[PDB]
């Protein structure tokens, strides 16, 4: 054949037309690698050089069409100086460039997936012919850059600046309908008939039907937008992508820069402005934090592969008690496939679960995301009870009554007598003992804990509590029964607050300390808002619930006296002895009517200023962090959670922790270790809280890290 | 187009349409003696009085519905024995009018194909604009799948819609008696057995009757009460 490589191949077929196959022999996917890259430049060059061709089809062997590389690379190639970077990527294109410039007719048969390089080496050629079953994509943003091999200076000059910043801002996936209608793709057919539809096509370039440079020329010149449209087009992109996006993330608006930019160059130049906004955001702190995110989950898709060699799928579930909690794990069943019985001890409560799962399916149906035959399915997939009658085939049931260590004992061993006795039992409760409720039973090993978030619909996290006698099949089956529902589930052994309560607290501790301390409360919360936190402290315990935050304290301190327990009144118990108990009380830190500043608390936290202590934001900042990071490190050495990435994605899940810093521990990573130390030392009079431990100090200079 | 959807022995609507026809271009007095004229002849057809003796025979209807209702006790709570066909429709039935039911059956196939329709219908009427997405929900959640009697301690009345099988059915009937309350009424939708036979197989016959729907349930306007020898005139009148 013309070429034969280990990724690519270059066979010729009838009249000329020559077939450039991308097939990365012992792999299950194509993607860009050093290898493959190589690979494109020899096949251009054998193309380029036989004289013999008269247009080139680009396909795929594999299921995908082509996807990104292994994140592995990205992470050794953001290392390098700037200008080898760039050099790197100048080469790269280069290749593209002339696989463009061919001076033959060529067309990008998409049979799969197509993200990122895959796309961009899709948008290289004249044209574009998808299965209707495909998606394309450029995800790049995901990883706190942007297109690198074109795409910013492609796309935009295919289907315009508003889609092409759409695409690349947003880095979703589109499907074969969408993408013909914004033109990045020119057909859409069969998996059957792309083969094909590419011949048929090239033939007509080759014939002149199709006037293949006419359709290639646009990727090659300015922009067609006026100065005026321009500015237009620009600066409302920015301005929208800004407000949604937020200061903390650069990509999407230096992708928006570099195209604004390069509005009035050709290829050539744009890929450089390119190149240089690549190389910045590849250094930012954003990007590889964003990336170190993409390792998490991908050493937790590893654990989640062991947990499925045991675990048992669930085929029907079951939860005690419907209203807030119980109604909403039997949507997110429902929602899922997987029927669910509603158990509840009164017709009022099971009212209560079934209205909201109802308002939930309707709401999204009267906003067309959802099809009317689809809430059908979802609500009969939802079966309310009284009894257990029904529960002779559960294969697992939640309990989510009232947080009552004797009500849940008495109900959890009821329940028992009425399942199979391999049954699993899983409590939603967020401030009893799992090892505690387990002593009720008499089959504890399968009992443990599935800790879901309020509302149920809307947090990722669960939160997996194995007890000391929690098997590892009662695990694994409610680890995946968890992912089942969508969620993203953490295995975390039996303490108090588990995970992610645990480090909140200490969090709120720092802030009872600043409140104290007489800093405005005003003030903390814009700087943490600043940090990357979606709500601040104050604001954060109203939604919360004063009345919440005030047990889950007692629950903490009752835990772990040695750093938990206060031994001086703070805002928590100000507010709550006030009545103020949250959002849902129309009072806390603020007032709601939503959320305003009534001088009215200054009166109330009054008692609690001890000292008028004078502090910077950046102390704000570590007077809050380190003792939230610090406990996050206390859990790992507990062994609380197994591994770093557990838990720093379930407060990246549970607790909003800002992506853009990737975790406590890779927070703490990024500061250094050894500085964060210090860092936490230079506090060492607030308490406990912020004493870094023994295996910290080790590691501090042993130049150990959690990820590094 | 009256005329193809009325039929040639429906005169009264074809007339008024003649009536106005021929008034088009008369003021007020003409137009009520076209108006008159046609009345006088349509009050005269053997359509009319057949049509008008319909009503009669409701208002009669009505007179002993009230003599029901003295002592019928309201179903507040329903239950189906069986789901499919006709057990699905009557579900459905029952909950779209408000009153919650139970669809007991044997296996989850069946309660499928029960839950299946159910919503066929329901969505049916959603996608023409003709019920609410809220509503929709409303009906659903009034039907309540099962495959055990350990909700049936509050049922007023049960349908029992099972195969058509003599033994099956006073098998599936002395059962359920067994798991209602001594007064709740038990029906069978059967269509070719006799109830007083069934009634054989109860301890508490008195409360037995039939309650016999026609396919497609929710489509059919009669429904048969039928009395067995032994049913009671309260278990009739509920
Ligand atoms: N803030 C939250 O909403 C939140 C967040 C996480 C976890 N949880 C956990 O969820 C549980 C409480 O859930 P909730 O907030 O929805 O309470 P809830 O009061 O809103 O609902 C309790 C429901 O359970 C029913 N019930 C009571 N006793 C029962 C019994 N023996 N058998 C069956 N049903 C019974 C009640 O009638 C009621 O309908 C607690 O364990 C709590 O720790 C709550
Ligand atoms: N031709 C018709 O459609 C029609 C018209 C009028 C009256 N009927 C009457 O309706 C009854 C049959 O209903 P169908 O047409 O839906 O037949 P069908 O076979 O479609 O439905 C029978 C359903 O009952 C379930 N079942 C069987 N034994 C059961 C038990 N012990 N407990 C609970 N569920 C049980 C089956 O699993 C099945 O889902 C008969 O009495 C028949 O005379 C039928
Ligand atoms: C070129 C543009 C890239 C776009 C950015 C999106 C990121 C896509 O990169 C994905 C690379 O993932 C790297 C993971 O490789 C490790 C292999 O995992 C081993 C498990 O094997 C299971 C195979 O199914
Ligand atoms: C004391 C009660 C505890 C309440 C805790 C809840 C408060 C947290 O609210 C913040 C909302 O959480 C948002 C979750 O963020 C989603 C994570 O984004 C997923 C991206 O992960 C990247 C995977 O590659
Ligand atoms: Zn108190």
């Amino acid at each position: 054949m013309i070429y034969e490589g280990k990724a690519i191949t270059v066979t010729a077929l009838e009249s000329g037309i020559v077939e450039l196959k991308f097939d990365l022999k012992g792999e299950s996917v194509n993607k860009f690698n050093r290898l493959t890259l190589n690979e494109l430049r020899q096949a251009v060059d054998a193309i380029k050089a036989d004289a013999s061709v008269k247009g080139v089809i680009v396909s795929s062997g594999k299921d995908v069409f082509i996807v990104g590389a292994d994140i592995t690379e990205f992470v050794e190639n953001f290392k390098l100086p700037d200008a080898e970077l760039i050099a790197g990527n100048l080469e790269a294109n280069k290749i593209f460039s002339d696989f463009e410039d061919l001076n033959v007719p060529t067309v990008a048969a998409i049979n799969g997936i197509a993200l990122g390089g895959g796309l961009e080496m899709c948008l290289a050629a004249d044209f574009r012919v998808m299965a209707d079953s495909a998606k394309i994509g450029l995800p790049e943003v995901k990883l706190g850059i942007y297109p690198g091999f074109g795409g910013t200076v492609r796309l935009p000059r295919l289907i315009g600046v508003d889609n092409a910043v759409e695409w690349i801002a947003s880095g979703k996936e589109n499907r074969a309908e969408d993408a013909l209608k914004v033109s990045a793709v020119d057909a859409v057919v069969t998996a059957d008939k792309l083969g094909a539809a590419a011949l048929d096509l090239i033939k007509r370039a080759i014939s002149g039907e199709l006037d293949y440079k006419a359709k290639r020329q646009p990727k090659l010149e300015k922009l067609k937008l006026n100065a005026i449209e321009q500015m237009m087009a620009f600066e409302t992109a920015k301005g929208f992508v800004a407000g949604q996006a937020g200061p903390n993330y650069p990509a999407p608006v230096e992708a928006i820069k570099t195209i604004q930019k390069a509005a009035n160059f050709g290829r050539d130049k744009a890929l450089e402005v390119e190149a240089a906004g690549f190389a910045k955001l590849a250094k930012t702190s954003a990007s590889n934090c964003l990336i170190g995110l993409f390792l998490n989950d991908q050493e937790l898709k590893k654990k989640a592969k062991v947990y499925d060699k045991i675990a048992k799928d669930v085929k029907q579930a079951a939860v005690l008690g419907a209203g807030i909690m119980g109604g909403g794990i039997a949507y997110q069943s429902a929602s899922k496939g997987t029927p669910i019985l509603m158990k509840d001890i009164n017709e009022h409560g099971i009212e209560q679960g079934l209205a909201e799962a109802a308002k939930l399916l309707v709401g999204r149906v009267d906003k067309g995301r959802m099809t009317p035959a689809k809430m059908a399915e979802v609500l009969n997939g939802i079966r309310p009870t009284l009894s257990y009658g029904d529960f002779g085939n559960v294969d697992l049931v939640v309990e989510a009554v009232v947080e009552n260590p004797k009500v849940k004992q008495a109900v959890l061993a009821e329940v028992e007598n009425h399942v199979r006795e391999d049954a699993i039992l899983a409590s939603n409760t967020s401030t009893i003992s799992i090892s505690l409720l387990a002593k009720a039973l008499k089959r504890p090993e399968n009992f443990v804990g599935m800790h879901f978030f309020n509302p149920v619909h809307m947090m990722p996290l669960v939160e997996v509590i194995r007890g000391e006698k929690s098997s590892d099949l009662a695990v694994a089956t409610t680890v995946a029964y968890a992912k089942k529902m969508g969620k993203n589930p953490i295995v975390v052994n039996d303490c108090p607050g588990f995970l992610v309560n645990r480090v909140l607290f200490p969090y709120f501790g720092g802030f009872a300390k600043l409140v104290s301390a007489g800093v405005d409360f005003v003030r903390i919360d814009k700087v943490m808002e600043k940090f990357g936190w979606p709500m601040g402290p104050a604001y954060l315990m109203d939604v919360v619930g004063i009345d919440t935050g005030h047990h889950g304290r007692d629950v903490m301190a009752e835990g772990f006296p040695d750093r938990m327990k206060d031994d001086r009144r703070s805002a928590i118990d100000a507010l709550y002895e006030a009545k103020r108990l949250g959002q849902k009380n129309g009072k806390g830190f603020y007032a709601y009517e939503k959320k305003l500043v009534d001088s009215s608390v200054l009166e109330v936290l009054k008692p609690i200023v001890y000292e008028q202590r004078d502090v910077t934001d950046e102390d704000i900042i570590n007077w809050m962090m380190i003792p939230l990071c610090l406990e996050t490190v206390r859990c790992l050495e507990d062994g609380i959670v197994e591994t770093a990435a557990e838990a720093d994605m379930g407060l990246v899940y549970g607790i909003g922790f800002p992506l853009f810093r990737g975790g406590a521990l890779r927070y703490i990573d990024s500061i250094g270790v050894a500085e964060f130390v210090a860092l936490a030392d230079q506090y060492a009079e607030l308490g406990a809280l912020y004493h870094p431990t023994a295996k910290l100090r080790e590691m501090a200079k042993n130049g150990q890290s959690f990820f590094g």
